[PDB]
């Protein structure tokens, strides 16, 4: 079935696409985070820098505005946003829905990452306890009032900017894919964290937990497995910064391999790498960068999933994963 | 129809194999409709730059019939030097009697032919053109009741690793969308039409434009040209024919190509080619000065990168769609 | 007079340069930051990965070591070092001098900002009390001592790479400068703060203490100062990074004006770019970087210092300035 | 001495004014030991390329002397038109009658010329070398009692600004250190030399090798050249007469030019070029494929650089220093 937001995507390095809020359908751009659980946007309300080139939402001039006022900061690792709670009919694809949102009057602990985006506000798409207001995942809330066959989403991401991306709800559209699933059932419902023994080439690491992040644009190790992993490949690591360069052919590069019970999942180089320079010989920037979590864990952010179409199942507790069709 | 399987090079030149001989001997090769004879690497070719290549052996096939008239090949990008011969040259599965150059001295044609990963070139273009008068090979294959057109499709991936097409004897519904507007030869020499040139403010009224597949790039006028980039913001790149620009420079045209029936358009999308991506971004541009007769185009790849091209022998045209995108 | 430690330049990027420590004249090769003020060096007891291919202390086979060994974390905002504390007599120049220093012990949290660098500790080169420990500035240590005329310091840095760079102890020497020295009185003597309205083309802001730190490679600004500077002189952010790039004469970039009551003092585009692409059209990296601090507050790093040459004075509170000789 | 202020440009051509006429008109020059003929467009240049360009008109200056003859300088790099003149050329404050050519018609010379920031060239090559026999400049000079030597030297600069020099009339100190071996020339023509050639393995022994300072880059045979750089980490860019390399690649040799008194070499440090530096640098190497006569090998600006060059017509010879690092 399915019904399917379709996503800009800048600089293959975040990805957005429109939705509405109120019942006078006030329109926004938002990223569509995996690993986050609650939705915002700019406030009518808020005199920060950042906001002044954003569309603001006016909780007066939606009829169907309903008033909460809880203050809230939002604390990503990017950033912070602050705002107040408030509850609107938010509309995604063309569904329908009322919901608890931020109106950010504060965003200066977000920007430049925010002045300069091209997108007003985010929505959360992973689970009900990664949330701040234990507020249910809009997926579910839809399918709680029958708007949606399966509360079920899928991600399909294309290889740059007048190429199309889509986020589906509620169905899982053959259009996007190839061969057949293959499913990962979570070890928690925070993230989609499934499940994982990862092999990079060299060193492994025994099940680790991976996050499936649709906001992340990269991919990511804790910092050990990277400097461990990295040397001896002649990769440049551009000083003082999370940046890595390497000839875009050095075939030293691994392909990478994440291997569970059921199945295989495979990461050529051709995948996480960016071409920076292409004059005879090309150079490229590798996607991959040190971020320290909880357990061994990694975040497959936007190059995984650029290979991967994925099927995120509420109903079950699972991320499907095929080929993303190239066409 | 029927195609040979293009491979691309850096969006640069694009090749293809052909068969030569009873014994098979497979090839590489430039699809050319900018030149209309065929030739190889002969076996007693001598020149160094021949080392790498394919050669032809005279020995291998049976049909392999005599020929031995000494040959020049005077393509403007340098020449070659041979003999003519004969034998059964395949073309995907199409195989025909044909007369072609055995090609012995390579050495007034590199580097270009040495780093070239070809062996040989195929013209696809017109009797007319021909050194030796051999018909075009499509020509041939039609009055050998072996297609039902003597008319070609060149299908050219827009992207550098994937693949393009030559058909032969009829249009497919696959590479193209929409319509087929046609336009006619105005010379039996060159694939040269008649052309209402727009170009920013620059129109060069009714100028003779030679689609080739052959040129990697688009040309104009080195004088109309100069004129052109003038006060956009390209830099020409010192004694080379090359020109750099940032790839979102706002004050890049779309190119026209209107006649009586219809208008051609080439956004900047498609005569760019990117270097450098990095924050800022800059692309190099693949319009280049070269004079001739009139005011004569070379409509190249990135022209036929957009518009799928068709080839008739038969109704004296050229037609043009929309490349199916993929 | 003066004694001089000549700076080895890595990418216009660092500065290093050799001191002895022991009574055996164990060597190594440090930062000297005038923007911190404590000494380190790894410790034959460093265990850590990024101390393995460094020159390691061995407070064993100097026979004037003494011990202390209280515990420290030294935390810099690029990263943290730790370790313990022990006295011994560092040479710098071929000055001697008694000092407390720090065994560092633990690097996991300095790299690869220490695993990718070419030294083994760091001098620190700023004022008493922004040291870990109360302890007094090497340079005014030996003044204590009778090893130098007067207490003051001066930072010559060359232009491109090669070409050497030189602090010289207790002498200013003409050979550095051209010119007369224009003196600023600072503010607080913690770091070589002294006190400036700056006025960079468009944006000025009133009196900033500005910071001279010979420890960051770059320029830095507040950063809503800097969001306010960049816009439409196109300069594009590169995404997620604090990376600048720009074309080299992109002949809207402002020469930058520190304006005082004595003086002013200005710097070229041609002072504050990075080169990174010649090929007809060029490429440009702007070294200015956002960066939060108390007041409003600009470090003038190593793209000042290059134009200017600087004396430090501790007998006067003082950072004087003259443009620094090309030969 | 005397020398003219030569100006830098991507130091892939180097510049300087001197006047012509006795109302001085001052012009902008690309002073070329590898021909040796001076010429100027004509205030009658009729072609678009010459518009932006310094004329000269001959009305201004009394001391024209009407000549008229037509002539075609053919260089290989393109063509120019014109016909002959006579006026007095002044070179730094060397003042000289000289007969040269007025161009018309730079039409076979763009976009070459129309985009170049030089007028005209002037000649720094032998009587023999000349088109209308001409002699050169300096031996002009020299016979009019006017200069001590008929030498000059050719200082070139490595950054953007930094200026380099001609110097007429007598070697200088300032501009050289150490020694300075001489070679002889194996001709009047070019100031080419007879060079044993030596370039990681490949030799090519008793090669000749013209100094020049025209040209931007270094060449040698197509042939030797490509198998050179074979198993180097030296990639080339695709139908451009371009290679790119690491900067720091250390398959990179010096090169050698031993003769019978001394040898001279040049290291990887001279003839690069840095593309793109940040993490990863890389450099473009100024090194080209150009076939002449003999092994005939052509040291043109990257040569130049590392050496100072003295330029003796008297003594029949072309001689070298380590160029004044500054
Ligand atoms: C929900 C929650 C509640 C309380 C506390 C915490 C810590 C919580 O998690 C939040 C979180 O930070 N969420 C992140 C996921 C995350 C968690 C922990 C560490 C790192 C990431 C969210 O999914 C996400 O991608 N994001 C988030 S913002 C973003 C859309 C720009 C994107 C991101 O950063 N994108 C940038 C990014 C991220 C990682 C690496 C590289 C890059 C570049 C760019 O792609
Ligand atoms: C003139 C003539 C008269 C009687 C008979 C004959 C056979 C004649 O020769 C026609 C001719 O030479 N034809 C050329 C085409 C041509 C026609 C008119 C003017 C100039 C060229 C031949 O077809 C062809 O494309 N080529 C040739 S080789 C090639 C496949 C590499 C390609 C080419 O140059 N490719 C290169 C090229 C060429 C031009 C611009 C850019 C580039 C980049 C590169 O990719
Ligand atoms: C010692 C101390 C004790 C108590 C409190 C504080 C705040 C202390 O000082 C912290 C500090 O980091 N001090 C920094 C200075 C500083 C002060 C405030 C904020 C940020 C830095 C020290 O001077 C220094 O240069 N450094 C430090 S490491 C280094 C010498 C390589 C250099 C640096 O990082 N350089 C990196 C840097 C820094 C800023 C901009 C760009 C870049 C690129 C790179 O060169
Ligand atoms: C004068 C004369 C009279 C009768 C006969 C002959 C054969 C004559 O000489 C011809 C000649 O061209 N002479 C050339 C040298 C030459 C000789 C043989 C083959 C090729 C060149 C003259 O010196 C010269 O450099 N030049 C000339 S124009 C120039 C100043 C741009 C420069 C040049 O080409 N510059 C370009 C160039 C040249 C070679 C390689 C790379 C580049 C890049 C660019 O910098």
């Amino acid at each position: 079935a399915g019904d399917s937001v379709t996503l800009n995507d800048v600089a293959n390095v975040m990805y957005y696409g429109e939705a509405q809020i109120g019942d006078n359908k006030q329109k926004f751009a938002f990223i569509f985070d995996t690993g986050s659980a609650n939705l915002w946007v700019p406030s009518a309300q808020c005199n920060t820098i950042g906001c002044k080139t954003k569309n603001l939402y006016d909780s007066n001039k939606s009829k169907t505005y309903e008033k909460d006022g809880t203050k809230v900061e939002m604390n990503y690792v990017s950033g912070t946003v602050s705002g107040f709670f408030s509850k609107d009919i938010v509309t995604i694809a063309n569904l329908s829905f009322p919901y608890k949102f931020i109106e950010v009057t504060d965003t200066n602990g977000f920007e430049p990452a925010y002045t300069l985006g091209q997108f007003d506000g985010i929505v959360g798409l992973g689970w009900k306890d990664l949330s701040i207001g234990s507020v249910d995942p809009v997926v579910v809330e839809l399918k709680n009032q029958n708007k949606i066959e399966q509360a079920v989403f899928t991600f399909y991401l294309p290889f740059d900017d007048k190429h199309k991306g889509y986020l589906t709800i509620g169905g899982i559209e053959d259009r996007f894919y190839e061969g057949q699933l293959t499913y990962e059932k979570l070890n928690h419902d925070l993230y989609w964290q499934v499940d994982l023994d990862l092999h990079f080439g060299n060193l492994t690491v025994e099940k680790a937990t991976a996050i499936v992040d649709s906001g992340t644009s990269s991919i990511t190790a804790p910092t050990e497995f990277l400097n461990k992993f990295f040397e001896g490949l002649d990769v440049v690591k551009i000083p003082f910064l999370p940046l890595y360069i390497t000839t875009c052919n050095n075939p030293k590069l691994p392909t990478l391999e994440f291997r569970s019970a059921t199945n295989v999942y495979t990461l050529e180089p051709e995948y996480y790498l960016q071409q920076i320079f292409d004059f005879g010989i090309s150079l490229c920037m590798v996607s991959i960068i040190p971020v320290d979590l909880n357990k061994n864990t990694f975040i497959l952010g936007d190059p995984f999933m650029r290979k991967y179409f994925t099927v995120f199942d509420y109903d079950n507790h699972t991320v499907g994963f095929a080929l993303a069709k190239k066409k």
